[PDB]
């Protein structure tokens, strides 16, 4: 009967309990991730309301799962029987853009693009652009440490989180991190909150640092995954850093070309003036010493090839359920990793489509399961399970940006090992003594 | 005995007990920071030996304080009576330079420059260049989260720690962080170890990210001023008028004519600037002639000696007596107000405080030199730097920007963090160090 206490705690129009308005709030876009009907879905208005839902929930042992827009692919925001889904959709204001400090102060509910458009008016820029930029929230991007296409040279969300206001413990509002451009005082707790996937506390206000408002595409029509890619084991080994570098295959494109060589490799270079034309002709030398049917300098605003890469996951989702994996391996092991994905596609008769942020060795293998073809659905799980077990042996990690959540919990336990898992339970026990903040995700308590 | 177990595990040429050969291992350069003779100073050879020192001391409640080169300015490496000083001076090798991944894998004892010179051979660059680059270690810079001079565009040491190998708890050797260029698996535990000042475990290996060695545009900008008050509106204007510089420092003549009594190589405020792009290179002048300036030459030649003077400013003064240094960092828009307040606090406590500052990001270094014979001047200066810390907190800054909390800034940091954050600090250290052996009583005070 936690709902009666919540409505007496934070009004009656903040707490929603209708089970029909909850099926959309109890899961993200991760399919086969066990979710259930929660007890209540709270829509807090300010930090005080979150400080009450955490306080009510800490005295009862009721689980609290934060939720932004529910666009995760690992089930990180999925609810359980009796949980409380704190929806930050009402805290969606940008509270400041310090133009001289080059920082912005945002609430966890502001959408990624809504933030980028706002800071653009003041000549500042927020680099991290995850392929879900028009939908994901800053509160979600901070807890998952989401990365984008420009992470090659600009970094992930952690590279811009300066400080934050969180609700931790039994409901204490604390200020974490610095607000300046330098500061070592204490521990790096504001950083520990990044990538924690909401299992240590709810962020109710985030800072973030900005950069001034910083164009050459590269293109390359190639064939197999064994080759083609190998220009990524060469661009990093030979030619500088491309402002972007993706790896999408024709298999995903002719599913975007229906919804309004063989495997391409786009690259970018954003340098003003003559410094900048050479990055676009420096990023070519790697592309023709490797088969190369076409490969044209290009750079003709076309750009149409990068919207296709962004709409790679917005496609193949209305064509059936989509299972996605997200491994990140060393850049020198991308050629074999593409070999293992295509070889795992025949060991389990499943034709795995490949998209990848090739600029840092982060691959997104993806297979589309026919809502009627069963065995390809069950070989793919085993096929996507050998991919993670292979990416771990080459020296990579089970996830590169999407987070652990639920679907990558086992494989992640193998990477961290028994000793690191012991520290995870110890850390969460200190900052979440009641065990209410998204329990059983990333690691399993017990 | 307690030394008997150290000698029984790996104690032949690793364990030293001579009290004369331990004072150089039991304290750093922080003046008036309580240090004392430890019980033993271990100089481990590999990660396994550290796992033995932690295992012995965890079962006995004996404190362990890590040591790199002992160049801290906050007493972060100071030992206590009966502690064990783990000296990483024997782990001073770079064990890898991944050229395709653009990473380096180094041991905690490697000197900061020793790392950059090594990676320079392969056309790669390690940006963070702290003013103690010829002496401090990478293991120390990771534990302190040290920053450099051209950091105002590339970031601090934390911005380059990818993964690490640490000895945590009762002695388990663990791998923290990734080695690739992406990875969110688990918590950012390797990051929690960065900037922890060795109070959660000893780092025995850190992986670091590198950047290509671009050259060409080393446009510098000099320009002596008249006062510290009017070298405000010109540091807050280089950012508001557009685009931050590759570097921007602010040193005064008292430190310059303290370097000139050595390598005999103008005004009262130098303020150097940099630009690595090229336009703008005449635009960072406009902040200097719109405000008062005795001089200002966009000089691209060598001009470059003045930066060795800025770097060697604390390597200077080091010969003029004991030096009390502070390290506050305030918002960039509040540097002008801070420089007025410190110089005004120099007469409210008539101690003439010399000023160096990373004015490009708001990190100020007020410093006073103690005559060492005037006793009250020890207490006149102490309170003068105390109102400076209390002013940086009320203005919206932090008690430390790069030097770390350590010992000398514990009272000020406790006021900034507050009771709730301090409670989380003890809870974390209690969880990862249940025995309380990893540098106890630093950064925060255990109840
Ligand atoms: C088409 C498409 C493309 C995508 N491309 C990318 C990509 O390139 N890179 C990438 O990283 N991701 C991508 N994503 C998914 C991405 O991981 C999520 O969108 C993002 O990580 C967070 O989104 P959210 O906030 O909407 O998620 P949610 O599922 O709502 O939750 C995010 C997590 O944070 C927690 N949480 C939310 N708010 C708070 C708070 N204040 N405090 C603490 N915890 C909180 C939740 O517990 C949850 O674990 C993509 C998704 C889609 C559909
Ligand atoms: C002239 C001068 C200029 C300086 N400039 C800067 C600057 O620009 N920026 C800046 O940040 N600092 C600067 N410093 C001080 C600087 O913090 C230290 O030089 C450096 O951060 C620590 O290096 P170290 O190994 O010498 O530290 P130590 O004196 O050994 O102590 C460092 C701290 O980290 C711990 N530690 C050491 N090794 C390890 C390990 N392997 N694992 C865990 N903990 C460990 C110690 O316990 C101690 O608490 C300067 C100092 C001087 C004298
Ligand atoms: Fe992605
Ligand atoms: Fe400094």
């Amino acid at each position: 009967g936690v709902v009666e206490e919540l409505v007496a705690a934070i009004g009656a129009e903040q707490v929603v309990t209708d089970p029909a308005v909850m099926e959309g709030y109890s899961h993200d876009e991760a399919e086969w991730a066990p979710y259930d009907a929660p007890a209540a879905v709270v829509r807090p208005r300010d930090t005080a309301d979150v400080a009450e839902v955490v306080r009510i929930c800490a005295g009862r042992g009721v689980a609290v799962v934060g939720r932004g827009a529910g666009t995760g692919l690992s089930g990180a925001a999925n609810a359980g029987r009796g949980w409380v889904v704190v929806s930050f959709e009402r805290m969606n204001r940008v509270l400041e853009v310090d133009t001289v400090q080059q920082t912005v102060t945002v609430q966890p509910g502001v959408v990624n693009d809504d933030l980028r458009a706002r800071v653009a008016q003041d000549g500042l820029w927020y680099p991290p652009d995850p392929a879900s930029s028009p939908w994901s929230t800053i509160g979600g991007n901070v807890a998952t440490n989401a990365g984008g296409l420009c992470c090659v040279k600009y970094g992930v969300t952690r590279d811009y989180v300066l400080g934050m206001e969180a609700v931790v413990g039994s409901g204490e509002v604390v200020r974490l991190g610095r607000t300046t451009a330098k500061g070592v005082t204490g521990y790096d707790l504001a950083g520990l909150m990044v990538g924690s996937e909401g299992t240590l506390g709810l962020v109710t206000e985030v800072t973030l640092r900005l950069v001034p408002l910083r164009e050459h595409t590269v293109v390359g029509y190639f064939d197999s995954l064994t080759d083609a890619g190998r220009a990524v084991a060469a661009v990093s080994a030979a030619g500088i850093v491309p402002s972007a570098l993706e790896l999408i295959d024709r298999f995903c494109l002719q599913a975007v070309d229906e919804w309004k060589g063989e495997v391409l490799l786009l690259a970018r270079s954003d340098l003003p003036g003559t410094s900048g034309q050479e990055e676009a002709d420096r990023i070519l030398e790697c592309f023709e010493k490797e088969k190369a049917v076409y490969a044209v300098r290009s750079t003709d605003e076309a750009e149409a090839l990068f919207q296709a890469r962004r709409l790679a996951y917005p496609a193949l989702e209305r064509l059936g359920p989509l299972l996605t994996e997200d491994v990140c391996v060393p850049k020198a092991r991308v050629p074999h990793m593409l070999e293992a994905i295509e070889a795992a596609g025949e060991r389990f008769d499943t034709r795995i489509g490949n998209i990848a942020h090739a600029g840092d060795g982060n691959l997104h293998p993806l297979f589309i399961v026919p809502a009627g073809d069963e065995e390809a659905k069950r070989r793919a799980k085993q096929a996507f399970e050998v991919i993670v077990d292979e990416a771990l042996a080459v020296g990579g990690t089970v996830t590169g940006e999407h987070g652990v959540g639920l679907l990558k919990m086992r494989g992640a336990a193998d990477e961290l090992g028994p000793h690191v898992l012991a520290m995870h339970r110890a850390v969460k026990g200190a900052l979440d003594p009641a065990g209410i903040f998204n329990p059983g995700k990333v690691f399993a308590l017990e």
